[PDB]
C-alpha cells in the first residue's frame, strides 16, 4: 500500500546487510523492504505509550494529519549470507515542488530516544517530479550491535519480546520552513515465513 | 585558522532568531568562527577519553594528520532576546579543487554518539576557489531541549559540569570517494564574559 | 503574489537594516520584503509612463522590445519607523529552469533622472532540480541610506509620499551574453502608515 | 606609473567610442587610457574642495583609510572627432589581488564638487597564474557621460573644454564588496589633450 501525505510520497524503504567477500562475489539480505508499487486506519492513542512524548503526539497536533501512518514489520533475521560486512538504509521520495528535505529517524529503546540520525537532501527533477535518493546510507553501530544481539537468540518468541519495546519514527520535513511532510511510525517483529520480511501500512488518524 | 590541505573553514555559526514584529527580527549567536597566526598543538591522546572508540581515534590513525583541529568554545547562553524562535547553524567551507563535500556532525554524551546530522554540498566556482555554504541548517530538538536544560539551572558552573561529557565531532568527506578533508572536535564551556561567545582553535598532533 | 516572466522568477526581495546591539546580537529591520501562484490584476504600462521618463534604457524603450510576459509593477509602503556602524543592505534570490548568467542592474531615478546604477552578475547554482541566483546582502550605496535619513527626518509622512512620487526604482534582469531581457520590475513608494508594518501590491504590466 | 595600494592593483582603465559603421569596418577612439607598464606627492586637502565633502566624501574616506590606497590622476582626455560617429560609449578595466574577494567598483560623477551620477558594478574574481583578476569588460557609459563629452565636443575651442572641466571630477572607490574595506581609492580631473600624441595622464599618491 502507498505511503503518501499531500506533499510528499515514499517510493521505497529498505534495510540490508551487504558482503563483498571477494572482486567478484556479493550478497544481500534485506531485513526489511517497502518496494514500488484500501488503507485501514489505526487510531494513534493505541501507539502513544511506545513512541517518544516534540513527541509522536505533538507533532500529530500540529499536523497535518494526512502525513502520518504506521508500519508494523515482521523482520528477516535469518543468517542467509556468510558475513566487511556493510548494514545500511536506502530509501526513496518524490514530491511535486521543488524543495530540500530533511529526513529524521529516531530510535526508541521503552519509548525513549537513544539515537537519532538526520540526513538532508536535495531533489533531482526527473520525470516532472522532484525525487530524493538516500543511497546506502550506512546504520550506525547501535543499530548494528542491536541486530547482531537479536541474532544470537536461540528462539524467535524471545527476539519478538525484545523487539515489543523497540520502535523507530521517521519524521521528513521542508528544511527551510520545517513543515512536516511525512512521519512513519515503524514497529517490529521477526519473520517466521517462508516468504520472507513482511510489512503491513495503516493510516494513523484520532477520533 | 582552520584549514587541511584540501579545504578551508570559512565560518561557524549557531544563533536564536525572533520574529519580533512582520519588519523586526532578533539574532543571537551561541557560538561564532568568523573569516595567519600560527596554531597551539594538542596531542590528540588528551582528548580520546571524551571522544572514545567512526571515532576520533580511528579517523586520526587513517589521516591525513594536518585535517585535524580542535575548537573550544565558551558559548553564549544569556536570554539577549525576548523569545516561533528558530535556531540554525550556518557554515561555510572553500577548496582550490571541485568537488562535493559531505558534512557528518555527530554529538556526543558520556562518549556515546546521541546524534548525528549529515548534509551533502555541491562545490559553487566563487573568486577562482570552489565554496560550500550550508545556511540556516536547523539544529535537531535534541540540541535545541539542551541549550533549555542548561539555561534552566541556576549557576553557570553547573552548565559548565554538564558540558564537560558533552562533544561535538564534525568530519567532512570528499562525498565519493570518502576521504577527510577536515575534522573539528568542539568543546564547550558557558562564556561568563562581557565580551560575549568566545572560542580558541588548536591544531590536533600525536607526539 | 508572485513575480516570475517565462525564463525567471523572483523568489525573493528584501530592503533592510541590521545594527549590532553587543557582540552576539543583531537586530534587522526590513524597510521592504517580498517573501516566498495567486492570480495578478494587470495595470496599462502607459498609466505609469509619464514617471519613469528616462528614455535610453528606460521603462518604454524596454516594453518596446519586449518579451511583454517579463514585466511587472510593484507598489511598496516602506516602513521608515542605529547608532554608528549600522549596515544597510538588499537580499534578493531567483530561478530559473535554465541554466544562465544573469546581469540585474538597479537604477534608481530622481526627478526624472537616473542618479544611480547598480549593476551585478550572477551565476546559476543547479539546486533541486532548478538552478537558483542568490545575492545576499548586497550593501546599499551612500546614496540610498542618505535619501532614507532624509525621509525619516521629515516631520509628517505625507511630505515623504510627496518626494517618494518622484522617486522610483527600475530593476532590469538580463542574460548576460545575450542582453535578453528576463525580467523587469518597476518599483513606487510610499511610506507605510500601518501597524502592520511594510507592505507591497504585485501588479503585471500590460499594453492594451 | 603604478597604482596599486596593499590590497589591489589597478591594471588597466580606458574610456572610449566605438563605431561599426557596417558588417566589415571598425572604428575605436580612445577618450583616456592608462595601459599597463617614483610617485610625486599631492596633499589631499588641496583637492578636497573638488570632491564631495562630508559623509562619505573624499575627506571621510582619506581619514577611515588606508592612506596607500589613494591616488590623483589627471587626464589629458583625446576629445577630436577622428571618426565618423549607433556608436558604443564604454570603460574598460583590470585590477588584480593577492586574495580571493568580490569587489564593488563605485564611480562617482561630480559637477561642482556634487555627485551628480554614480555607476557601482561589483565583481568576481578569475584565478590567473596565482593572482586574482577582475575585469569589466565594455560597461556602457550613461547617457550623462555620453551627452557631456557630446557637449564639450561642441565647444570651438579646446580651452573652452578645459574651463568646463575645471570643475567636474570622478571619484573611483573600489570596496572589499563583503566587509566594505577600501581597497583603492582614484580621483580623477581632467583637461582635453591639445597634443600631436593624444590622450595623456599623470599618477600622483595623495598624501596628508
Ligand atoms: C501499546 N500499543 C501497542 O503495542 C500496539 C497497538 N496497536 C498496534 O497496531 C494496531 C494495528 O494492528 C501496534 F502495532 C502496537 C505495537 C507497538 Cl506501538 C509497538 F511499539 C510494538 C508492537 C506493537 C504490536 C507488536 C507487533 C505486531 C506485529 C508486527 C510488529 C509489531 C506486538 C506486541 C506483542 C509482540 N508483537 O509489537
Ligand atoms: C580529558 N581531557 C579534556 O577534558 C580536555 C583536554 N584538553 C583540552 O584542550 C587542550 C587545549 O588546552 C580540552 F579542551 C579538553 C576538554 C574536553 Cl576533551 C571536553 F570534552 C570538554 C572540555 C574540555 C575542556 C573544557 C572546556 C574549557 C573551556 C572551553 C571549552 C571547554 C573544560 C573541562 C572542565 C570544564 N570545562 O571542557
Ligand atoms: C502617473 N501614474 C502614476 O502615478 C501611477 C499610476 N498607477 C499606479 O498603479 C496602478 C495600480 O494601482 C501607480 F502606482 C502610479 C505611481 C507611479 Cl508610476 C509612481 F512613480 C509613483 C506613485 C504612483 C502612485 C503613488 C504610490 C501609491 C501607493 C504606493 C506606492 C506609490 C502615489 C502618487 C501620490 C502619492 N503616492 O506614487
Ligand atoms: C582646488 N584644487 C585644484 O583645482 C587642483 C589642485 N592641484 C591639482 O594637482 C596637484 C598636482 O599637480 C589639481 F589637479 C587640481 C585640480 C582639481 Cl582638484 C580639479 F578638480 C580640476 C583641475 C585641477 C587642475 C586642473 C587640471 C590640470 C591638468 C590636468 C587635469 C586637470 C586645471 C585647473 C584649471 C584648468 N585645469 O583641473
Ligand atoms: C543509527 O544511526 C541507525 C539508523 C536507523 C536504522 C534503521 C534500520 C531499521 C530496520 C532494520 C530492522 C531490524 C530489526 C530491528
Ligand atoms: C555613467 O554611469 C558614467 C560612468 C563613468 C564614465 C567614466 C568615463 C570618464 C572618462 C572620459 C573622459 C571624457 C572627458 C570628460
Amino acid at each position: 500500500r502507498t505511503i503518501a501525505s499531500s506533499r510528499l510520497r515514499l517510493l521505497e524503504y529498505s534495510a540490508f546487510m551487504e558482503v563483498q567477500r571477494d572482486p567478484d562475489t556479493y550478497s544481500k539480505h534485506l531485513f526489511v523492504h517497502i518496494g514500488q508499487t484500501p488503507l485501514e486506519a489505526v487510531d494513534v492513542r493505541q501507539i502513544y505509550d511506545k513512541f517518544p512524548e516534540g513527541g509522536l503526539k505533538e507533532l500529530y497536533e500540529k499536523g497535518p494529519p494526512n502525513a502520518f501512518f504506521l508500519v508494523k514489520f515482521w523482520a528477516d533475521l535469518n543468517s542467509t549470507i556468510q558475513e566487511g560486512a556493510f548494514y545500511g538504509v536506502s530509501s526513496q521520495y518524490s514530491s511535486a515542488d521543488s524543495m530540500t528535505i530533511s529526513v529524521s529517524t529516531k530510535v526508541c529503546s521503552f519509548g525513549k530516544q537513544v539515537v537519532e540520525k538526520v540526513e538532508t537532501e536535495y531533489a533531482r527533477l526527473e520525470n516532472g517530479r522532484f525525487v530524493y535518493r538516500i543511497h546506502r546510507s550506512p546504520m550506525c553501530e547501535y543499530m548494528i550491535n542491536f541486530i547482531h544481539k537479536l541474532k544470537h537468540l536461540p528462539e524467535k518468541y524471545m527476539m519478538n519480546s525484545v523487539l515489543e519495546n523497540f520502535t523507530i519514527l521517521q519524521v521528513v520535513t521542508s528544511r527551510d520552513s520545517q513543515e512536516t511532510l511525512l512521519v512513519i511510525a515503524f514497529v517490529f517483529e521477526v519473520s517466521t515465513s517462508e516468504h520472507g520480511a513482511q510489512h503491513h501500512v495503516y493510516k494513523l488518524v484520532k477520533d
